[PDB]
């Protein structure tokens, strides 16, 4: 930690290149318009919300960047990737409006988007696909997402895919937000990878929402200490130009001492006082300091500003940042929250009008008018001249990539569609499908396999010799190894999954990890990924409650699919066979990176258990993609049931079908459900359409088109709700669902499958139970089966176990 | 960062207090038993799993701690809180067995616990309620958890609730694990809070699973750099005692330079070599360094040890940490991962027994026998004598607290059961309920309100003046303000929620935050909380997709209940009325902290929307707890339906009921469902039991004892699945569910409820559609309703919007 003063002394401060007066004129108009759209929205009294205080404290920081640093998307690259602080959006809208990119009607529709011509509260690409790029409102996600975006840009350059050398990634953060563990939890990575293309801009106004970050301390010093410790280049923008003279005359070094010794809370109090309270309480601390302002008017004292409000001090920091190589830079900008709002945190509106000399007359002020700059005006000319010199306007977004890829056909996955000689798993099938893709000329180098330390666990070691590990094992290595960092890996996956839009360069990521450490551990990023229109593959390996058998409670995943189904644009599958994995992966590739360019990402749970992999039934392709298909029918004269299974449990329901036929003469229709979720969604869509079209013939859910009315039983390696979600659409009178509800524990797969009551014997008992209720068989028949199969009818519900 | 040598010079370390020779015999027997345990498990060929290499590298560190530092639970406090590294559990089980706390059968049942007398793979209190205490296998969670546990202990002392001054929180971490953002993301608060009762002990063997953490770097230096920068006291345990002579006589300072410049990758290669290699490649780098070992034999050079394996160096570090005040201490212990195994890292184990001189011939080595110390033996006596001096054995856990609390009665919440004067929200109801508890002499001071910055948003700012904010706003403040740090707030919540077991001092936490940032953002911690048997309240404020209307996509929560239902021991509720909030909170209090001491925690979603709060219907209490009750029946001669709602949407379902009655002559039964999830679980439990007892009287789902068979419609502020989960148990032919599937966006509550097709008009159309389907009404009526209510039947599915 250094002295509590600017990192760059005036003598080392470059000359400011812009017209300060004209820029203030433009900046004031932007400030006014941002305040007007929020105030107009609030006038509606519809609890719309929207912030002003924050943007007021950081407007000049952004202004300097828009005028002299921010490079817009161009023919060569996607420009600078700016992670705009979420709640300062009204300022971004205000500027875009001034630039003529947004209309007054859209501003008047701030936070009212349902009808089409509105603006989102925050940066939401899904909602404004041609405007916003990075979802930053969920604090903490922006800093880490930006770190890996910067790393990914280096990756593209190192892999020879794209020269991203002219791009800088800017993460605009708040000091309070740095408390989120993901904000500083990964900063050493930027040092390890020498991310000199990443700039953290922390708005240090010393306050969070309900108070100061650390009133009894100095967060700017805490921030400097840890970022410096993490190897980052730290630039503190503490004081404005007015202080330069005071510090130079400060021969006793007492001013610096006073500055150093004052804590955040104190500084914050002076904030609400006056030029005399300051001189008395701040400067008045030491005669050496009090004597410095002795010859100063209380107004000249109160005129001393924080560095984050001085274009000159701001420019110096961003310039130094862009010059620095070898490591990332963090700019700690000292600002005043709710700057120039005084009374705030029509008299107040008149105050800011006067305060920033806004060109609005007394006659119009009540109309809460938006200000614009006429073509031909100095402000209009300058505003656009600065942007054009920087490649245009930002933020802006391109929803689809331009190139045409020559994707592998399903037949290219032919070997995976055949019966397998060796017993393998769906994970081995996944890796195999990856290899098929690695042979496709068009996308082979666009593939981005991602691992979080463990590769051997997922049988990925074989890929290393083929494509290598990115290690700028060299800068040309293709696989991203992020170590024990699921969030960081997800952020690399996200950068890769959105490269098609950001850099107009489609990249296809495949991140495989322990399924339990997916949505459960990085769920907020997964939701943000949906917002960012990520197109990629998330592979939840070692999935299923009873399949990762020895690991126990914090590893056994019987619910990730319940978490994944909450994301609208995530397509989830739980295949049982290798050929299903092939079909599913081929379809995803086609949908996401083929002509369709569907904004959806995939989640496929794969297993670590080997078993016989049969050949794909001819014509099963569509059913596999839709989520279900009849595997086969077993004859039985004494009854008929329908059996459903997915993942590693399907082969157990298949065994139950043979037992049912063999021991009870009960035949059955056996279905492989590759996706209970896609089926549920299809069912919901049909029922929704039916309800909205009362005069039309009811549409039939696909699952109802595939199944019949015979009593049905479903068993899965996930909690019952996974299969129970399609009940409404199952055309059978009876539908019994078996599942792995309850906490996992360590055992053999056999003991776990019996414990969670999802094995063959339970499926059989469940099937017999429905047939008995129908009078097709006697109840003593099921009571005997229960005894026969060594089933404890009275053991505690596994959910409670 | 400092030189790559021990922090404590030999001339500064204290005399080792223990019997080194006796201690190594005991340590060797533990190492043996740990390996035997894992080897016998693998022999079973059941894919059970289990690690050995990690505990081998940290064995000596734990040994010194067990012999001279770890305080077991005692009459005065819970002893030292040790977050044992998850995968080194076999070593903990090995010592426990040697202490006579575990049986051979139990060791023989390592990772086979489904039938009882077995051992969990990792620290899981839910599975081993009297042994383990803190779930640490999900890496990254142990470190944040520990920081907040230490802070909570300080809190108990400062609040005058318990003298926790004699307790130390030890977090045993892996160096690879430090890559998880949660690992270092919150270390600055240990400095902010001067947590000198916290010790992070990182095993620095330089390797994660599949490779070194930073092959071309120095993680120990990286670690030292950021922790030192964060204000922590860093103690490096680099080299064993054999290095002291070499470092002492090296007047040139070249050995340190060599040590400093050598990277992690090279140090690791040396480990796979021999003395000759080291002499040439390491010492041979410089003449001065070559000269230090020139008079040494290759064997003597090969014997040079890493500090973390030297009891004297280890002891010095822990003793010094014990003396450090004002801040937390990190011990960076340098170790060898595949430490004795060497070649490994049933007879090849004779190499391990040889090197550690284990008493067992190669004749009984294939039998993999366990080693025990007979009562009276020098080893047995020393083992127990050391533990007795430290108050006993650990880990150990007490499942229930001993004291009896005088909980508030439901009557105490009587004001909340009456009709409210003004329109309030369920969040205002929650705060009012908290106030009732705050008047209870028994639990008022055991309450732990927790917020993450935002308090005003949740109307919590009023308790700020009565009970204060913890700020060691003073050291007696009751409210924990954790800033913008949901994970941290969650860890404080967990520490509080488990104080009943850890310190035999029940504390009742109430953590309120934006519901979207609950399970979605800290879901892995929530799962671990269940594992840790947390008893507390999670309050998801500003919940419901359409109710936090202006916030949009990353804030509008219509799925947290779908995430919360995946946790076995989390009880979820979505109340609509203030009296329901009261009944639920009181019941939760009684269940968790009353004589029942139920191991469950609560999740209640509350709202920021004000509306009329009616009085509780007489006798509705049990129904509120169970999940559903009939609000009222509206008469109608033209038809009859059932209408269900929860949270903010219930009042719109009631409006629909009036419309149907008044405009269409359709009568109805209106139900408020406080918990669709609890109703679903009850139904699942009933059918499970039923099918398991086929000849017995069938149990009827609670929801089927409330609803009848008229066509039903349900609507809530959550995705359809939240209400559809009870389908199987609804005693009706038609059960139409409306929901908020799809990403959120900004608009008025009205516009959002129409967009998400969940408002009164949609409920009416859904109900009429069901009747038309039964011919009880013309389809034209439904079509005209759709027209009247301005419903766009061809609007895109909200899930896809
Ligand atoms: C994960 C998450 N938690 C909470 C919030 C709610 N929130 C909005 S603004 C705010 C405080 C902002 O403080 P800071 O990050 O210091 O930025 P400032 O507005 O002062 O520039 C909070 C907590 C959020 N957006 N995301
Ligand atoms: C969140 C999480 N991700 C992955 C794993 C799987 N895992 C088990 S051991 C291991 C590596 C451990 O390395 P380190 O933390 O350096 O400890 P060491 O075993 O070397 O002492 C990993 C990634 C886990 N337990 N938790
Ligand atoms: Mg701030
Ligand atoms: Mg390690």
């Amino acid at each position: 930690i250094s002295n509590y003063i600017n990192t760059i002394p005036v003598e080392e401060q470059p000359e400011y290149p812009g017209n300060l007066e004209l820029e203030r004129r433009i900046r004031s108009a932007i400030r006014w318009n941002a305040i007007m759209t929020v105030l107009r929205a609030s006038k509606k009294d519809l609890e719309l919300g929207g912030h002003m205080a924050s943007f007021q404290s950081s407007a000049t920081i952004y202004d300097v960047c828009f005028n002299h640093f921010f490079r817009a998307r161009n023919e060569q690259d996607g420009g600078d990737l700016v992670y705009f602080q979420g709640h300062i959006s009204p300022g971004v809208y205000a500027r875009a409006f001034l630039e003529g990119r947004l209309t007054q009607e859209q501003l008047d529709n701030f936070r009212q988007e349902v009808h089409g011509n509105g603006l989102s509260s925050y940066p939401h690409p899904k909602l404004m696909p041609e405007f916003w790029q990075f979802p930053t409102v969920s604090m903490g996600l922006g800093p880490i997402g930006a770190i890996y975006q910067a790393k990914f840009l280096k990756y593209l350059e190192h892999r020879g895919l794209k020269d991203t050398s002219k791009q800088t990634v800017y993460a605009f953060l708040g000091d309070g937000e740095m408390d989120e563990p993901e904000s500083k939890g990964a900063i050493t990575i930027a040092t390890r990878e020498k991310l000199d293309n990443l700039v953290f801009v922390i708005n240090c106004n010393l306050q969070r929402l309900d108070g100061p970050v650390t009133g009894n301390g100095k967060i700017i010093n805490e921030l400097e200490g840890i970022f410096e410790g993490a190897g980052w280049n730290v630039i503190k923008v503490m004081w404005g130009s007015r202080w330069d003279e005071l510090l130079r005359k400060d021969t006793s070094g007492k001013l610096i001492q006073l500055m150093n010794e004052t804590v955040d809370g104190d500084y914050q109090t002076f904030k609400s006082k006056d030029g005399a309270y300051v001189r008395e309480h701040f400067f008045g601390k030491y005669p050496e300091t009090a004597a410095l302002v002795a010859d100063w008017t209380d107004e000249q004292i109160w005129a001393l500003n924080r560095g984050g409000h001085d274009p000159k001090k701001i420019y110096a920091a961003f310039k130094k940042a862009q010059e620095t190589k070898g490591k990332a830079t963090v700019i700690l900008a000292h600002t005043i929250k709710g700057y120039g709002m005084g009374d705030a945190a029509m008299d107040g509106v008149r105050h800011i009008r006067d305060r920033f000399n806004v060109p609005v007359s007394d006659a119009d002020i009540e109309k809460l008018p938006y200000i614009t700059f006429p073509e031909g005006s100095e402000e209009h000319t300058y505003l656009h001249a600065q942007r054009q010199k920087l490649h245009g306007y930002l933020p802006s977004r391109q929803p689809n990539f331009t190139e045409k890829l020559e994707l592998p056909s399903l037949q290219d996955f032919g070997a995976l569609l055949e019966e397998q000689s060796k017993e393998i798993s769906t994970t081995i099938a996944f890796v195999r499908a990856l290899n098929v893709m690695l042979k496709n000329k068009s996308i082979k180098d666009r593939l981005v396999p991602i691992i979080a330390d463990e590769a051997r666990t997922f049988g990925m070691e074989g890929l290393f010799r083929q494509i290598g590990i990115y290690s700028p094992e060299d800068e040309k290595g293709q696989i991203l190894q992020e170590g024990i960092n699921e969030l960081g890996a997800g952020c690399s996956w996200l950068a890769a999954a959105t490269s098609y839009s950001t850099n107009n360069l489609p990249m296809i990521p495949f991140y495989i990890y322990y399924s339990m450490f997916g949505f459960q551990r990085i769920g907020d990023l997964c939701w943000a990924a949906g917002d960012q229109q990520a197109r990629g593959f998330l592979i939840g390996g070692t999935s299923g409650r009873t399949t990762l058998n020895g690991e126990g409670l914090q590893h056994e995943d019987g619910h990730s699919h319940i978490q994944s189904l909450t994301i609208p644009n995530c397509i989830s599958y739980d295949p049982a066979y290798a050929y299903e994995v092939a079909v599913i992966m081929h379809d995803g590739l086609e949908r996401m990176y083929g002509e369709k360019q569907e904004n959806v990402y995939y989640y496929i749970t794969t297993l670590n258990e080997n078993y016989h992999m049969p050949a794909m039934p001819e014509g099963a392709e569509e059913g596999i993609r839709k989520g279900i298909y009849k595997l086969e029918t077993i004859e039985g004269s004494k009854g008929k049931v329908q059996l459903l299974g997915s993942g590693s449990i399907l082969r157990h329901v298949r065994e139950a079908a043979e037992i049912l036929a063999k021991d009870y003469g009960v035949g059955s229709d056996v279905y492989s459900v590759t996706s209970f979720t896609e089926l549920a969604r299809d069912g919901q869509d049909c029922e929704r359409w039916n309800m909205l079209h009362p005069l039309e013939t009811p549409r039939v859910p696909y699952i109802a088109q595939v199944m019949n009315d015979a009593p049905a039983v479903a068993s899965t390696d996930y909690m019952k709700l996974f299969a129970e979600q399609v009940r409404t659409y199952v055309p059978a009178d009876d539908y019994r669902v078996l599942g792995t509800d309850g906490f996992g524990r360590s055992d053999s797969r056999e003991n776990l499958r019996h414990h969670f009551e999802v094995d063959a014997s339970y499926v059989v008992v469940a099937a017999l139970g429905e047939l008995a209720k129908r009078g097709e068989i006697d109840k003593k028949v099921v009571a005997d089966a229960i005894a026969k199969f060594n089933i404890d009818a009275d053991k505690v519900n596994p959910r409670l176990a």
